[PDB]
């Protein structure tokens, strides 16, 4: 569908209008009970704010007309300007045309009437645009998806707290100002300060003096300095403190559940446990045994190679793994000069992936030969000369009945290609000029 | 079926009155404590509540000797008039029975004593209708175990301090309205009021009080404006703290096994966070990488495919999925259709639903044969083919086994059904009757 | 055995002395605290209660030398009387006798100096006992484990309580008694009671007072009616509170591996789960999706075969379970199970527990059958005949090699045992004479 | 690679008595230190020389780290160069450990008295690295526990952040003039008939010991409230304190949830033992053969997990050897594994799987194609013909010729069985066809 206005939701002039108004959006959103509570009507001092905040979110409405729905079910950008506009004028229109009125114009312009105060509270739904972030951040790998839904909950407590607070005050001016004595600010005395008279106090002092108090609420202490004192106050710390008690365990039922997929330290004791075991009755020599534990904190600590995770996706397509990345590891290797694709992918349908700290000796002088080597990182040792990366070893042995005439030692950490030598038969017997071509470097010497 | 003043229990008149008998139920167990603790003897203004608030659990008891029960070990209704009665009669008769009796006539008919007035607490055995609900909403998929322990907690945990603000409550009472200043209500004083002379401050306002000291303890907030002052006030907040200790460390144990017991994203993100954390180890690109993005929905999508299957096979509904579903996607196919019975049943099982995102390379041209693909949902496009429901690929190159002659690309989110070629090469040259009847009809 | 007077320590005389201690330690191990803090030595009337109270325990120690230990690694019941006297010399000898002298008669014969009554804190060790307890509790299986490590932490909640409460009760009584107003309880005034001259309120009150507080410290609500005023009640109270809140972690943590390792509905209604949201899009069923969980709670939350986890057993001895229960349900069947011990050898294996719900039908009369079903207990409808135990239906399928004629309708929820027809093939031919013997009398009588 | 002479090897034993000397200095002067900027503006003259000496033993700590070989973690070499570790130190640790030893107490005296030269004291808080160095090197180290080191460091962080805590909030005491005083959480404090007014000559440790008692209640969300925040810039503090520590305790009773739904091995299979015990006695099986699988599925469980871990890790090259000394001297003492070489028994013994049976358990029957091939390590085993004591083998002709294998498996006693597949022996028999001629011989002489 060509219809050349529909932004495709990926453009970057559509990334300079999310993290634009949702800098808008957590303004409004905190704001809003804080011009609920401690006002009634905004100082004119706040006019041209509160003016051209709600115009940022006005157009916004017109930037939902014109934005590419991507379909719930059957993925495709819906292009079509009678679905967009249609998808969104009943999902969330008039819960954004209504809270973008001048409602504090409004307020004034018709006496003062205090329950026409009462819809600042739709301009809340614009946590809405904070809940469309903590779900466009979850699907993104490169953090835990479950961290996201810790950090989703300490914005949910703080602005919880911060609304509760901005409520908290609110009840404190439902009363008439004779009666603030029944009050939890107006019958407050924290040092030598008394908070009589307090809607004459100074904003901060009293939005930190009901923020205090609200904070030391959620987090349970409670000193009890700041109570409720009223019989609408006890309501509504009734309410505030069962609401927390839920949403405090389920932040310890999400931390709880992110350490229960514990880490890579208790990971490797995990694997070490039981690997005091079997050896302890049933022991190996404790130097390679102690190499064995090297080699332990050589697969923990670092690369987790993730042979142990590939057999998720087919063999021939994880042999694919084995093409846009081996025609690298296999193609420059000076040994197969000459030889064709179809052996080099019967080939690395057999490799392996092993790694080498130094100390060892791979393939022993004097003795039998077992795997093909080629080196991938590091570089090895062999006593005479020094064999570094995307070279050849244990394979001047196995395509005759030779041994190894070198002693092989790592020195750096190494990243060995090993094949069984019983692949280098098998490919070998059944191409016939690849053997031949594998027999001309071998005297090209 | 043989006695016809029975009750079969799942009659829907006794569904309705079941749910009548739950709003009286949540009434009169939560009212009972307020009838103890914040009165002596009920006011002459609340008779004919007190009144038929007990004949609604009198009309629950004639018609409990009538009601068919499925029994635990033999289960089958049981419709024995004899048997029933020797059930509930065992049961539940007595504090039924007790708590019905006019305790509030009982009470002041008898010259007022104290003691005649404990026997409202056995009324709240009607709290049981109460866990026979959050006990028949546990075993309801309709309606979720999203929450089902973890709701009955908060109702057993709203209505233990709604209990407690009335024994609480009720304790200041037991001590002369002269001992006032030795009572944590009557030594109260929050902000410029004193609840001193208490007995006279109306109901709601000394309710809200008690109330606010039980939910600020089980909250364990505890700001410390309110607080025992007393003896037996400090022995019952010693034995109210001890266990709102135990039920909320159960609230946020059953919270947070909720939330470690997690299946559906603890399927999905382990695999692609893991494999992208490989994949930015070793580089891969992004179209491969993309293509093993719709991997983890190929191996994952569709119930986890081949995994939880193999569960219902004692029962024999595999035919309701091998002919049901996937024989109507098999009719839905042209020659892999198989066309007859035994074929059909036969490649019927092997196959995997498979979700890919669009952009995908589905099957590349020049590339050797691997799996065979019966398209349902999805819209592809060929590189020739704008390849709509039902019109699948993959038929030629299976006889004809050279590579496949084109580039398939998808352009939105498909439902590819998988078999294995070596099944279709096996008992493809089995059926040779089938193999005629595929190799005859080749899109002419 | 060869030693005579050796008590074995599974009596029934030394497991009615077990528990005669175990309510002489919870007496003296709950009263020691108590006799610290609230006395600064006992009273007279209190004497002849103490001196039965150490009595009960000298007992108990010479009734150490006589008890057969049970080896640790050797297992088994060393009657030793020199190795029984040894370990006791060497474990709980000393510190049990140390607990034994009348330390409230040798602090009043020794000028009454404070620091011999901090020797009544070697009584403490007689909550041994109580962990003992807790130790042969695990053991007895009859209820579950992990709800037997949240009752031995809601008595050491409990006791660490009581104990915190003595303490706190003794730190005031340091000052000297011109010195209380700056005490937690000679500063203290609740409602109009004011706690001066503290050492003269009765135990009683003083006792509540002092446990009040340190369990609304426990549970962590902390009003601060009482709170500590010197500064060594702060720092028992900041010790005591750094102490519990590791314990009040331990708690939840013990009650979260309870409820994970848990539940057998939430075990039934995830599959259930997936399996709605399967048949939701896999079609199965419009109604027989009930007798799709008709079956997920027949076969589960109730008749819970673990199978899966006889899979756990050996064959070997899954065969033998096999015969030493169902072998007996097996014979009692008509004529058509082979009369003889390898048949039913043969066959026991094979079979599957299945049950039916009434109202359900299992094989319509014109279809091939694929299964044979045998009843132990229930009862069974085939249409207009009356099937109850030992009247195990599937015969005429293949006995008359026709189609079944009958629908086996279920009248009472039944014990079926189904194999398939693949053993009453391979078995059947193999012994084919017994099929045949079956064949001679198919009912004939 | 040790032709660097003077360079320290960063294991030496003498440089190990520096990182437990330069952890004893760092535990105090990051203790200390808020202590210092809290409680004194200056340190007095009796605090002289500690000061000084305290950081000439973190200056011989600096020029000690440019002579220290630190170890790679890409090519994991012990880099033992002066110009490869040098820049190593000045790009990761020199200005948070340079400026951290200034004299910050005559840089703060002698420039007049400024404050904001004793903020520069808070980068003496960079040697926590040595107390997060220590609890990284105790968590590679499984020689000690995983509950004493991994909720230990919260009980570390939960009282080095409230020793902290209760410093700053002394400090915001001091920042109101002594005047303005009955303004503070300090100056208008009275505990008892203890007033402490005038606040700056109260004792040192009556001072630290009422705010650490605050930050310590607050911790462990008691809050009394005796000692609670007057001020604006309290209020700000507590307000982020307690948001801090309810992420904390939240974190901790993750970790003690987590460290217990990990429970061991033994609950694991108690576990296994209650519900195999309970499966069997609601039924009433016999408890002799409830017996017989407790003394066959326990050495059955044990040598399941202990041989799925030793063969699932431990990677090639290195494994081979690990299961040769498991195996060879156990499976060359067999009279079919005669004459053949060496590569092919290397190639065996890592398809071996050995196992642990019963006496009186059966492997194959009469109607039975084997699923493996056995040799013997322990047994008295029987073939029913041939009582086949240890160093023995069976399965042998059911390879070759695909014929049934005509004898029962009966066994004697517990034995140590080895398991291998028939697929993959007759896969590398097929590769070792020139030892599979022996091998039929083997079976046929
Ligand atoms: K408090
Ligand atoms: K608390
Ligand atoms: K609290
Ligand atoms: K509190």
């Amino acid at each position: 569908n060509d219809y050349k206005y529909i932004i495709h939701p990926k453009n970057r002039w559509y990334k300079a209008w999310e993290m634009f108004i949702l800098v808008w959006a957590i303004y409004s959103s905190l704001f809003t009970p804080m011009e609920f509570g401690f006002f009634r009507g905004l100082p004119e001092r706040l006019f041209v704010l509160d003016i051209v905040g709600q115009i940022a979110f006005l157009v916004d409405i017109v930037l939902q007309f014109f934005v590419a729905y991507r379909d719930t079910q059957t993925y495709r950008t819906v292009y079509k300007p009678t679905r967009i506009a249609f998808r969104y004028l009943k999902s969330h229109f008039l819960m954004d045309f209504i809270g973008c009125f001048p409602w504090d114009l409004i307020y004034k312009a018709s006496g003062k009437h205090e329950l026409v105060r009462y819809l600042l509270w739709i301009r809340l739904f614009r946590v809405r645009k904070v809940v469309e972030f903590f779900q466009r951040l979850e699907k993104d790998t490169r953090i835990n998806y479950l961290f996201t839904r810790i950090l989703k909950l300490l914005f949910v407590e703080v602005y919880c707290t911060h609304t509760a607070a901005c409520i908290f005050y609110y009840l404190a001016t439902t009363l008439p100002p004779e009666n603030e004595g029944y009050t939890w600010i107006g019958s407050l005395k924290l040092g030598d300060y008394s908070y009589e008279n307090f809607r004459e106090i100074d904003l901060w002092k009293r939005y930190t003096t009901a923020l205090y108090f609200a904070i030391v609420t959620m987090a349970t202490v409670g000193y009890g300095d700041i109570h409720a004192v009223n019989l609408r106050e006890m309501i509504f710390v009734m309410i505030y403190v069962s609401f927390d008690m839920v949403l405090g365990a389920y932040l310890i039922g999400n931390i709880t559940a992110l350490i229960v997929k514990g880490s890579n330290t208790e990971r490797f004791r995990d694997k070490m446990n039981d690997l005091i075991s079997f050896m302890n009755r049933k022991k190996l020599g404790r130097d390679l045994r102690s190499q064995i534990t090297g080699h332990v904190r050589l697969q923990y600590d670092s690369h987790y190679t993730d042979t142990v995770m590939l057999q998720d996706i087919p063999a021939s397509i994880r042999a694919k793994i084995a093409q846009l990345l081996y025609l690298p590891y296999i193609k420059k290797v000076p040994l197969f000069k000459g030889c064709s694709t179809e052996f080099i992918n019967q080939i690395v349908i057999r490799l392996h992936e092993e790694y080498f700290l130094p100390g060892e000796v791979i393939t022993e002088q004097g003795n039998v030969v077992d795997h093909l080597y080629f080196v991938c990182e590091g570089l090895l040792e062999a006593l005479v000369t020094l064999l570094g990366p995307h070279t050849s070893f244990g394979d001047i042995s196995i395509i005759c009945n030779i041994s190894q005439p070198f002693t092989v030692r790592v020195c750096e950490l190494c990243h060995l290609l090993r094949l069984d030598k019983q692949s280098f038969s098998n490919i070998l017997e059944i191409y016939f000029h690849d053997g031949r071509t594998i027999l001309n470097n071998i005297m090209e010497e």
